[PDB]
């Protein structure tokens, strides 16, 4: 049950008609995204300001809570709409309501720590109460994605402010809010997480999904970013011994995530091994969306992103190819798809949404799959870059997107194929890749509620929603594809 959730009212889904589909989304699922958020101005105004709530199912499963990535996450988003709106002042505040709430839960203790042990190690603690208070159940604790997804989505909040709004914050003069500048958000809020970093990166916790501990590709990789993009917000603070030591770690967490003692790139399977651990332990192969969510997440469409394992990588697209063929195949509902399809977490996923039987396609995982031919397209239209395609990925590139012997018709004795920008083919290869891109957007369409709220899962036979209702990260996730698919299709 979901009782605060709000139906935007007398809208049904029309199944019809893609394109009319995902310009209503682009406000319908906003909607719904910044119902889950609470400020003022908003339908969830008897919340704490600053507090987003995965879903307002609270039964059924109960996902009442707060946690940190998805916090950070939703706020990528609000972000995204915030710089193509003119720095909307709405927006704005309720950015800096989440800072404020940020610096009060880092100062939570909880069953992970304090913020006085060891580099805060109370930060790790993947959720809290709606009230702030701390979780002190049994959980997957710590998972250090979450400072790092923070100090990135605050950090790009600063460079906003900076770049867009003439370095004012717009929360200065109220009461609740324990920040009066740039600087002290950044020394304050955005530096401990980075310091929660710097501390733990090479140690043991749980994963985005909540279930295993150890190697996790998708947490070292959006670790390394966070650090990355932080360092010129640490210079710009005269802080520049630490915007060294950022620099010098995210190098080495990048050579961390290429190198053997991770385990990641794996060359006997030739794709990413999200959990290497669990491929010790022989329960788990290795593909997992969280693979190709990552880099989507890291390398933002109006950045210059100059940080590791873009979708581009050979390793992340075969590992992105292997599970769309293995969901294609795993899930029923995907039968009669010939294009992309439903995708779910990882092929021995048991979570059926409220218990433990066999693993569903997700709403998120879909709308980042239709992501990952648009990210591709539009980085080499935008850029005039060419694409270059590594024989790993010719299964891929022929199965969905062009016939490469029509290119070069001995590309199979060659390591690599390159598509020339300007050439008639590298516009056929980028119009594939967003037509490919549209078939997983059309999945959504398929199955979405009427009411254009986003569950967590959509069932693995028929596709109809189950799990969480109106997911926070669902809405975040189809947002972001529809925005990446118009930032390709207006270039000329």
């Amino acid at each position: 049950a979901y009782p605060s959730f709000e139906a935007y009212s007398n809208y049904k889904v029309d199944r019809t008609d893609l394109e009319t589909f995902l310009d209503k989304q682009k406000e319908v699922s906003l909607y719904y995204l910044l119902q889950n958020i609470a400020y003022p101005e908003g339908q969830f105004n008897n919340g704490v300001p600053g507090t987003v709530i995965a879903s307002p199912s609270t039964s059924n499963p109960d996902y009442y809570y707060q946690w940190t990535r998805d916090s950070a996450i939703t706020f990528l988003t609000v972000l995204s709409e915030l710089e193509d709106n003119n720095f909307n002042t709405t927006l704005a505040k309720a950015v800096e309501y989440y800072i404020n709430t940020s610096y009060n839960l880092q100062r939570t203790s909880n069953p992970s720590g304090s913020f006085d042990d060891e580099n805060h190690k109370g930060l790790g603690e993947p959720k809290f109460n709606t009230d702030g208070s701390a979780y002190t159940g049994a959980w997957g604790r710590p998972q250090n994605d979450g400072p790092a997804l923070r100090a990135y989505a605050i950090s790009r909040y600063l460079n906003d402010v900076n770049s867009l709004n003439e370095g004012k914050l717009v929360l200065t003069d109220s009461g609740d809010i324990n920040f009066s500048s740039t600087e002290d958000i950044y020394k304050n809020i955005i530096k401990p997480d980075l310091e929660y970093v710097i501390g733990y990166w090479d140690s043991t916790g749980f994963d985005l999904w909540e279930e295993n501990q150890g190697r996790h590709f998708f947490t070292s990789l959006v670790q390394q970013k966070a650090l990355a993009y932080a360092v010129d917000i640490a210079k710009s603070f005269d802080d520049g011994d630490f915007a060294n030591t950022l620099s010098s770690t995210a190098s080495t967490l990048e050579s961390y995530l290429s190198g053997s003692d991770g385990g990641f790139v794996n060359t006997d399977v030739n794709h990413i091994v999200e959990n290497p651990d669990l491929l010790q332990q022989n329960s788990r192969q290795g593909l997992d969306s969280a693979t190709y969510i990552g880099p989507l997440l890291t390398h933002d469409i109006g950045e210059s992103s100059s940080t590791p394992f873009d979708v581009d990588n050979e390793y992340v697209l075969q590992s992105y190819y292997l599970l769309l063929e293995d969901n294609k195949d795993r899930y029923s509902v995907n039968s009669a798809y010939s294009a992309g399809a439903a995708i779910g977490r990882y092929p021995e996923d048991v979570y059926n949404g409220d218990g433990s039987s066999e693993g569903n396609p997700w709403f998120l995982a879909t709308a980042y799959a239709a992501q990952v031919p648009y990210k591709l397209a539009y980085d080499a239209k935008s850029a005039s870059n060419d694409i270059t395609i590594n024989k790993i990925n010719y299964d891929f590139f022929n199965k969905y997107i062009v016939d490469l012997s029509t290119i070069n018709s001995a590309y199979q004795s060659s390591d690599s194929v390159t598509i020339k920008s300007g050439s008639d083919e590298f516009n056929t290869v980028a119009d594939n890749l967003v037509t490919f891109g549209d078939s997983f957007l059309q999945v959504i369409l398929d199955h979405i509620n009427d009411d254009g709220s986003l569950n967590e899962q959509l069932n693995r036979y028929t596709g109809y929603s189950t799990g969480a209702y109106s997911l926070t990260w669902s809405s975040g996730a189809l947002l972001e594809a529809i925005r990446l698919r118009n930032k390709v299709k207006a270039l000329a």
